[PDB]
This record gives C-alpha cells, sequence and structure tokens, in this order.
C-alpha cells in the first residue's frame, strides 16, 4: 500500500483540477469572480436563510434538468392578516396561499428561464396521519385539482414541498397581479342504496417562515439524447447508435420464439470535456446532463434511457414468458 | 473513406451482439441454450401469447435486478357470481376481487415477487375523469392507494396501477379473498355549515376477456456510499474524497460551503455479468449512477448570488 495510496492521491488530484473547470463551466465563468466590492463578515439573514433551505430535508412528490447552474430564489406567500381572511373566512379544512406576481417576475423576468418552482409549507401535526389535497386558483370562481399527498405521522416538524413548476411557468405568462394555491384536506365518499357516507391550524401563517414559493431558473445574464435525434442525424459525438439484432440472424439461437428479433442499439463516440467543446447548443448539451468530469477520471459514451425486453421460450413442453431489464438502449450520455 | 468506416462499426456491432449473448443468458442464468426437441412445433397458445402481449402492451402509469423476471397474470373472479350480490347497485364503484391461491401458483413466495401491476380496460373516450384506487385491508374497510386523472383519448386504453406492495401483503395475510376498489374522485369543502360535493355505462371493461387482472412479474423459485465506505473492494464503486475549496482548490470565493463530499467512481470494469458488464456495451466503465446537487453561495461584486450546481456528489456508481 506504500506504492498504491500514492497513486490514489494522483486520482484525487485529477478528480479535484476536473471540478475546478466543472463549477466554472456551469457558473459560466471562464475564471472566478471579482470579490473587491464584497463586504466582509457574516453573511446577510436573507441569504443565509435562503441556503438553509435548499439543504434542508423535504417531502418529495414520490423535461431533464440542464447542465448548468440555477439561480435560486423564494417568494412568500402575501401575509396573513390582510386580504387572505375575508374572502375565505372559516374554512375549517382549507389552507389559502396566493403570491404577488409581480415578485415572481422580479425574481424570474421570463417563464422560459424557470426549470422548477416547489411550493413549501411548515408541516407542525405531530401525531396523526393526515391525508391533502392541492389546488391551483386558475379563475376566481373555481379551483382545479394539481396533486394529493398521504402524510404519515412524524415526531417533528417537517417542511413539506410541492413541485408547481408547470403551474408557476403559466403564472410568468399571466399578468394578473395575485395568484395561489389552496390546501384541503382528503374527501372521502361513497353512494350505497340512496345513501351517503362522506369522511374528511397546520402550518405557519404569518412572518417568516409562512408558506413560499421556491424558484429555481436560470439567471438572466446567462440567459440526454433519444433515439428521435441519434437516428435521425450523424453525429461525431456519442449518440445512439442503431441495431437489430436477430436471434436467428445474428446469434444463431432458435429457443427464443418471441420475439424473432428486437432494437438493441448500442452507445459509441467520444466524450470530450464539455468545457472543451464549442459553444453551447441545444443538442450537444442533452448529453451532458449527468456530467461530472472528474467522477469517472474519463467520461465515457453509456446509455441513459434503457428498456426492458420481455421474451418467450421453451423449458421442455413448459412455454415460458419472462422480462429481461436493460436490454434496449434508448438513449446515451458522457459521464 | 467510408469503405473503412463501414468496417470499424461492423467490429462495434459485433463486440455489442456476443456481449449480448453473455448478457442473455447471465440474466436467464443459463451456461448455453436449452434443449428444444420437446418443444411442440406450430402457434403458441392461446394464453402464451396473450400473457406476451400484455408485457409489450403500451400502457399509461404513473432498484430493479440484472437477472430476468418470470411474468404471469391473474384474471379477477368473473362478473356473474360472487361479487355483485355484496356490492349491488354501486353507481360509481368497479370491483375487482382475486382469489389468493391463484397468487400463490403464480408467484410461490412473496420474497420472488418484484412487480404487481392491475390491469384496466379504459373506455371513457369523450370525457376527462378523476379517478382512485382503493384496498380491501379488511371485510369492513377499503384503503386508499393512489389516484389518476384520465385525459379524454379518441380509443380504448389500458390503464395500469402499481400494486406491488399490496398484492406483496396478500401474499403475506393467510385470508382467502382479496380485492381493490376503483370509485369516482370525490371533491368537497366545509364552510359556514354548508358543504359543497362534486362527482367525477360501464367505465372499463368488466366481463369476459380483456377484464381486469393482475401482471405479476417475480423471480423464479429455481434461481434461489453506505456500502462503499465500510468495505475496500477492488471492483467498481464509490470512493471518498472531501473537497476544500481553500486546502484542495486555492478558493475563498465560495462564501458556502467551505467544502462538501463530492465522491469519484473508480474500479476497473473489465457466470456473474451482473457487476462487470450489465449494459453489454463494447467498453464497460465506472460510472455514477445516483448523483445529488450542491448549492453554493458566492459573490459577483456587490451582489451576494445563491445558486443550485447539478450533479455534484456522487452517491452510487455502476458499471455500464
Ligand atoms: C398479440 O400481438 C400480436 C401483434 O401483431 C397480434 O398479432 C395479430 O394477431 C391477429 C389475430 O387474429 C392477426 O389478425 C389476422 O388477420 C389476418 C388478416 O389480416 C387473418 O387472415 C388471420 O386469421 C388473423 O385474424 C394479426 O395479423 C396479427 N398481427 C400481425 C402483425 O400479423 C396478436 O393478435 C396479439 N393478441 C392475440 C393473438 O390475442
Amino acid at each position: 500500500s506504500t506504492s498504491k495510496t500514492i497513486d490514489m492521491e494522483l486520482v484525487k488530484r485529477k478528480r479535484i483540477e476536473a471540478i475546478r473547470g466543472q463549477i466554472l463551466s456551469k457558473l459560466r465563468l471562464a475564471s472566478p469572480p471579482s470579490q473587491g466590492d464584497v463586504p466582509p463578515g457574516p453573511l446577510p439573514e436573507a441569504v443565509l436563510a435562503l441556503y438553509n433551505s435548499t439543504r434542508d430535508r423535504v417531502a418529495g412528490e414520490s423535461p431533464e434538468a440542464d447542465y448548468y447552474a440555477k439561480e435560486v430564489t423564494r417568494v412568500l406567500m402575501v401575509e396573513s392578516g390582510n386580504q387572505i381572511y375575508d374572502k375565505f373566512k372559516g374554512t375549517p379544512h382549507s389552507l389559502y396561499m396566493l403570491f404577488n406576481t409581480s415578485e415572481l417576475r422580479e425574481a424570474v423576468p421570463e417563464p422560459v428561464l424557470l426549470s422548477r418552482a416547489e411550493l413549501r409549507l411548515l408541516r407542525l401535526k405531530l401525531k396523526v396521519e393526515q391525508h391533502v389535497e392541492l389546488y391551483q386558483k386558475y379563475s376566481q370562481d373555481s379551483w382545479r385539482y394539481l396533486s394529493n399527498r398521504l402524510l404519515a405521522p412524524s415526531d417533528s416538524p417537517e417542511w413539506l414541498s410541492f413541485d408547481v413548476t408547470g403551474v408557476v411557468r403559466q403564472w410568468l405568462t399571466r399578468r394578473e397581479a395575485i395568484e395561489g394555491f389552496r390546501l384541503s384536506a382528503h374527501c372521502s365518499c361513497d353512494s350505497k342504496d340512496n345513501t351517503l357516507h362522506v369522511e374528511i391550524d397546520l402550518a405557519t401563517i404569518h412572518g417568516m417562515n409562512r408558506p413560499f414559493l421556491l424558484l429555481m431558473a436560470t439567471p438572466l445574464e446567462r440567459a440526454a439524447l433519444d433515439t428521435n435525434y441519434c437516428f435521425s442525424s450523424t453525429e461525431k459525438n456519442c449518440c445512439v447508435r442503431q441495431l437489430y439484432i436477430d436471434f436467428r440472424k445474428d446469434l444463431g439461437w432458435k429457443w427464443i420464439h418471441e420475439p424473432k428479433g428486437y432494437h438493441a442499439n448500442f452507445c459509441l463516440g467520444p466524450c470530450p470535456y464539455i468545457w472543451s467543446l464549442d459553444t453551447q447548443y441545444s443538442k450537444v448539451l442533452a448529453l451532458y446532463n449527468q456530467h461530472n468530469p472528474g467522477a469517472s477520471a474519463a467520461p465515457c459514451c453509456v446509455p441513459q434511457a434503457l428498456e426492458p425486453l420481455p421474451i418467450v421460450y421453451y423449458v421442455g413442453r413448459k412455454p415460458k414468458v419472462e422480462q429481461l431489464s436493460n436490454m434496449i438502449v434508448r438513449s446515451c450520455k458522457c459521464s
């Protein structure tokens, strides 16, 4: 291990140097930004709090994201004391969260830059299981179902998240000043012999730590490859290549009755470092979505999206239908 | 010259073909192709083709191992008997119950089961509908599983519901009968002693062929960072590397954090092709699978910026 540990350190240094170009290329910077103007001392109150929640454990829901970094912003809902109580007065099992659309356009000027928008809630009900549903205020009159969530009991207050990216993108398109969501308890009912059975504050609503929208978008200053593009175009870079395999013609096998063949495509092509490649084009950028130059020390043209293959074959007199995983290559990536 | 590029591709294509020869055999865990002298000539039986079709059928629904899974299916109890007299005249509810012994014959032991799907032939062509799936936990109760918003489609469509955990629990249970419930979505809200309630021909095909069934994928009976940091492995795996922006990169511009666990993948990916060449590609590499982002805080002049960079932290590695 005397002459192997030192070899390991060279790999670690190779990884570190790739990360140097890795971070700078993501930020679309040739060199680290100038610091002469920066105030010394601790970070501001809003900056630390913004960075805090990005690391915090949140509740998940259950096109692919790009290589370059996303600017994260957040907008807290309109304050509790004003406006949000008179229109929905005394609703026992419904929580309303409305946002100023101009505050969203201040963070994200145009919708095309927005890549993800999350609605955040500070859940408090520790001991009992609850089933909730999320709704979007499309118009002033009706609400539309978005999603639901079965919430198991948790001993500690937990931050809940709802992916409302598609909804917030439509909000950035609209000029209407106020938009919002509605979180209500799950309704369970059933009709039977002309009878009908029906079964049905949770979170911080005021000040800081009230519900908010977390926006991840490409900043304005900075404003994989599936078979549907790899089969049409001839590319020098890493991509999917067609290969139909006949169990008779190519493998000399007769025991697979169904199918007689399938498209087992392969990945083939050079994977240069993303910063070593020409200025970014939409067709070349896709490959690099999971790009981590130092991870494997040498990036390879490997598959991303794969599909299974069901087959039919015999064991004696007995026919068997089986499914094989990861047989069909649908996309390739450099990583 | 394209004459000497055709030849290069043919060599790559043959390497892929030869790896696939080993891939298929290794997934089925066979050393050589099985003997076919006893196989009946002619078309496959009625049930065998139908079972195979549904594996290919295009369906809309909302890690798995390397080796192949045996696919079986079990149709629900027929309409005319037993399943209507206890649920007589339910206007907005469709009931699907299954014999638990038929499931244990298809999947002998619950540990072997890897996936179970409930299949429905949707019929409502023109109208958008919202449905919910329920499980018969007890003799008195049903339990919420999932829901589905169904957009209009001109053609009858096969719907799928992932009921793996439910069907696996059925094999754990000893009760002879189990089943599901598909009902219309209930939307209500109470306000000042008032209450608004909204709901939403047969919804799906219910009798004869193409009736609801469970599609079972299980390992045959005959085939019977938290891991990378503890053990030292020669093969491809995750390797520890903490990176301090000052100590390792010489940087002062990233105020938060001062560093992070950016692990790397390292190890050769040159009978047991599960960790050797899972993808069967011409040259397998040790590349990461699970990646995690890294939020940072830095300054550009006077304006502080908090940004998130994707795929910075390697959590798992694979041979591909
Ligand atoms: C499972 O999938 C295959 C996918 O093709 C299905 O194959 C089709 O089976 C039908 C069965 O009737 C064939 O229809 C035939 O039509 C000709 C006239 O065109 C008639 O002479 C035959 O008597 C038969 O009725 C159809 O051609 C065949 N598909 C292809 C591409 O040939 C199969 O039906 C599926 N499911 C089953 C068998 O339940």
